[PDB]
């Protein structure tokens, strides 16, 4: 089912099994990064001058987003739909914090089926709070920048390690569709020069997942139409184009699969026309065989009477005549 | 039937049964409420320095809509709205009063097709005016946090408490979405793999009421549109961002209808493709044990001649080749 | 057949058939009414105090048309759309003049088809000109509310009296499209399971009946949205919500119609799904009896040997034991 | 071919036999007309105050377009696109003169498909240059207006002259959907009751010119919309009236296009059912002599035997019962 | 494998085998090109009074791309989507610098599907940056142009030799478009009257080659929709009028393959009545052959009685008049 309190931190997904503080604090020298089960140890880093990205996997533990929520100062309505899974991806403007839902998919190969969990980031002065369901993401390319100084993600500001962050999130959509497209063309294919049972079955998959995925998809394009013409956290001309290399991203994507949906939709059609191409054909070989060894068993079976001669070499010959008569008729339609 | 006059007070429903107003007016430390059939006693709470919640069951009582019509000072045009429940979702802005229109669905499972009633809400000063059709409602959540003080409804003012109602209302969808999901996959399912007479009836229906859902909850979403950029009786920062989590509920709603019928528009083409294979199925049976044992009842038909002498296990010896050459000759399409 | 002329006045219309000029001049007290052929007694009204509506019934009188406009004040370019009865409903605003074009449907039972009456409108100072094809309209009850007082139609000025004959218009659209949907609602039942000859036929009328239907309402919906942000002679909160709640039920209509066309567009796909299925349901019988019977009266045919002995009870075991393991075999479908 | 050179006069449309200027100059009691093969005795038209009328008939002489064009101060970019005939409708508002785009369509009755001419439309000062490629036009009506002096056309001045010939030829197209309605009122009858092999097409062809003229039409209302807001070289209180009947006519066109489309969409899949249903026709028949006549020769084939004796009228007796028991099983599926 | 960095240079495309770097600068008199290895020869060309074409085909060296990225002063983000061939056609406007992407495309005739090249344009000051990816492009006539003082491309600015580039760009998409017509044109015709296997095969290759133009040309046209209400750089009354020449023929491409799309649609529902009535040809001749000769072959079934006396042509006048019976009766669907 749903929900039907007020405004209360409740978890809607599935993912009751691990939790993890995986914060990242660096400046433009120095880094330092730890793995605690234990809020108190993070709390701290609101009022730090050096960007920080604080990172809780396992929102199962309500009471701790609401111990994080009520020291940063964010309202009730917010941490809510942080828990609430089933949310449409948004973005929420306030005066002094911004509120982003993001979703992140998994596909497993040759079984299709597709299952993801919902990243809340929310960016305040230097903080990037980030929230996952279930341990493991896409976010190790990021890491491995703060890490090893690789680029210049240590030289830039905290808004930008939230725009690094959906960049490589937007990346893995990328990755996502890579990996569809290629599961697509050969298994489409198949749909001309091998059509049986579970050939349809496949196909009503494919169309609820890109469905499933354009749902996600549709609204990720506004998401980013909002975030380009008002810019809150400003530094305008650095961050701001940044962001339009993202937004090419997003609108890639979103014309993507639309292509793919506009295959798919003219897709299930052409079952039917290889198939009745294979209707027509049994439907000769049953007409022919009818159509020529039906006159011949008639023309026996009054043979058969018992109760004129000539006879043998006579009517079976005419038979035999009769019998060529009725193939040369038979190429008029092959 | 339909309506004639020109604009009076007149009754459209089919729900002349139930007639009971109940009154639930709260502050910050008291609380009181009844259920009374007199509209004389209820009139007063018109300028109430507390927050009124009236709830007025059963419109099919004419002149009891137009008492409170008259005292609140309600235009007429309205009043007829109001009893005229087959009305499209809309939101009319006054000086004084706010007047909204809502629908509410009751669904029943298994047996198909959906019946509602439409609630009507008015905000004026600090009362709630609302009007159902029929006794029975999912607004208890509300009366439940009123009664033992849940979560913040008793501090805040008079409009939270229509969206308080609004929400709940809302809410609702989610579930009727919820039921309507569940009543699809698993028979979805079961329409490639178990194709009969009742199957393309109670597909059509889906395809109705959806329609018919999609209907009500495309005006829906517009009826937040303008309750959100104007928003008279402001107490901005309070109630508008309550609101917006009401506005991407709505959003949710309003997306996964689009997610529905998008499915259910090609799910027919689907199941003409479940008989196009076992229409072929019929047809290769059909065609085999009339290729192979036609050629076999003429050859027999022939000797059936009663007017050489040799076999018996000299032509049955053929008879069994060419019947095994044709075995071959049908593994050319499989 | 159209036309081709510069631009004059020439009766495009199929009612070449009755004229009768009516005309009800009314206040808040005082009411009259006659009917006349002669034109020179009707146009003292243009500069009359009291309100009122001049009907000008069966405008296949050319000449008649062109002494009304060089007197009341209409350019001709306005003149001709009116005779022109292949016109898109439309509002003009010119200077001193408010000018209506408008549809008029009256539908068949049973045999479908349907036929419209362009019914033209004109405002001006106090007056509302009315023009008709034919004797006959649904401005019946506007009618009885001026001759017996009812509503609030004496009260008001003149601009009122075009909203009511306008909110008359509209409300027989709602007949029209109940009717509609009651040979729709019972009619589409024997279409999934009485699948007959004219069954298919009808499904197109209906079809067409919706695109006709469409393409009337789409821009009379329109007439209204122009006539929402602009009222030249205005009286707006006096007319202006009045006015909207014609544009709540012409907005109403415009979904409604919409909603059919959606249910009717994959109306045909459900006709092919209720044949494939009968098909099959003939495929079975057909199958059945030369699957069992064909081997059978081979085994017998080839016993029809004339030129072993042994058995009646001892082949007819067999035909019993291979006549069954066909029956065994016909489950793996059933 | 459509061309490599950067901006140049090159001609690629297919009519190179005809060449014809007329000239028709008047002012509002006087007139002239003149068909010459001359060039310089027709430039002196320009500075003449009084309105004129240039004709150029068959473009194809590449020298004689540029020599008006350099003449009359036209820009490179225009007068290619007057010999480049594939232009998409197009309206130039330039500091000087006005250009407009316009397409000719002569349709073929009967035998289907259709071919079509570029208009080009030029108002200077006080003239209106014409451009074709072959003789044969709908601008005759316009030319018996001037002769004989009909409507008002003398009265006005040049720009009026523009928009008399585009009303004129607007009318064409009311008459080219009339000769379309026609080609599917009467075809489209006999899809469902005359299914042969050429019937689908003629079909596909209308799916082929259905598209041709709304790819032509759709920038002609679009042409005109521009033609609407803007108006250079004004005299508005009688020009824009006049055009507003030539908008709504162009508006007319528009919505009737996709009138037919839209019937046309959903009309291939009504053969279908035709076919559908008469392979049913078919299957009933196919079944009934086989599912009687296959049991019943197959009990004369166990007669067959002639290695119990007892009867004639006593085994046909038995065959004529078992006959008609299957005879009230057809009576369930009828 | 797709991107996973940040925004640093990396080629991905398929084609690193050439290496050529081609110059062209001139103005009203003078004229210089040459082809060189190195790339420092290159730079000073970025301060030429004259207008300069710089074509650095083979993009693969990122060091090459980078070393005149770092000296023009091109931001590295846009310098990404240079090397990042898989991009959107965008462009976008800086107060220095203007950059284009647009693809440019390669078909293969009578064998179908297709390969593509991205093309990058950057102007600074006086020169544009050509970014090509093999030998051999579309801009031959431009170069014809330059060296032979060809029409107007010497005596404008540097502006215009990007758009003289562009117009040779948008024009090979009109003969990739007539190859197109005349691979559907003459193809399309070949599917209805000549139905095979493979036929299927390249009818859906051709929906999906339609969505790899369409959805390429459909933001190919938008380039010059921001390039119009735009113009940086200007040079104004010249090169605004000569950039709608360009606009308007991007406009006509987009009017060209929607158009196909909308034929080749429901070209594959005209494929199933290739099948459906040629399915009840066969079917006529099933039946008829078992109507007549089922009948026959079961009197004289029953005629092969072995266990009355009189006819041979007593039975066989009787065979004649049945068989005659069955000939009328076929003459109810002929």
């Amino acid at each position: 089912k749903k929900g039907l309190p007020p405004g209360t931190l409740v978890y809607t997904g599935k993912y009751r099994e691990d939790f993890e503080i995986e914060v990242m604090n660096y400046s433009i020298e120095e880094f330092r990064e730890f793995k605690t089960t234990d809020v108190e140890s993070v709390l701290p880093f609101r009022d730090s001058s050096t960007p920080t990205w604080i990172n809780i996997t396992g929102i199962h533990r309500t009471d701790v987003v609401q111990r994080v929520g009520e020291f940063f100062g964010i309202h009730p309505l917010v941490l809510e739909d942080i828990l609430n899974v089933h949310q449409r991806p948004k973005v929420e403007f306030f005066e002094n914090y911004v509120f982003i839902v993001l979703k992140m998919f998994t596909y497993d190969k040759n079984l299709h089926e597709l299952e993801s969990e919902q990243v809340s980031l929310i960016l305040t002065k230097n903080c990037v709070l980030m929230f996952q369901e279930k341990i493991g993401d896409v976010f190790d390319p990021v890491r491995e920048r703060i890490r090893y100084n690789r680029g210049i993600i240590r030289k830039k500001r905290a808004d930008y390690l939230l725009y690094s962050l959906i960049d490589a999130l937007v990346d893995d959509y990328f990755v996502l569709l890579e990996k569809i497209d290629d599961e697509i063309d050969v298994l489409e294919e198949e749909v001309l020069e091998r059509p049986e049972k579970e050939t349809v079955q496949r196909t009503h998959q494919l169309k609820r997942n890109l469905v499933e995925l354009r749902k996600t998809i549709w609204p990720l394009r506004e998401v980013l139409s909002s975030l380009y013409r008002d810019v809150p956290p400003l530094i305008e001309k650095e961050t701001v184009p940044y962001f339009r290399d993202v937004y090419d991203h997003t609108i890639q994507i979103a014309d993507t699969v639309e292509t793919f949906r506009d295959i798919v939709s003219g897709l299930l059609d052409v079952y039917l026309s290889s198939v009745s191409n294979k209707t027509n054909e049994v439907m000769k070989v049953l007409t022919i065989i009818a159509t020529i060894f039906m006159p011949l068993t008639f023309i026996a079976g009054i043979y058969g009477m018992n109760f004129w001669k000539w006879g043998y070499p006579v009517v079976l010959a005419v038979m035999g005549v009769i019998a060529v008569i009725m193939v040369v008729y038979f190429k008029k339609k092959k």
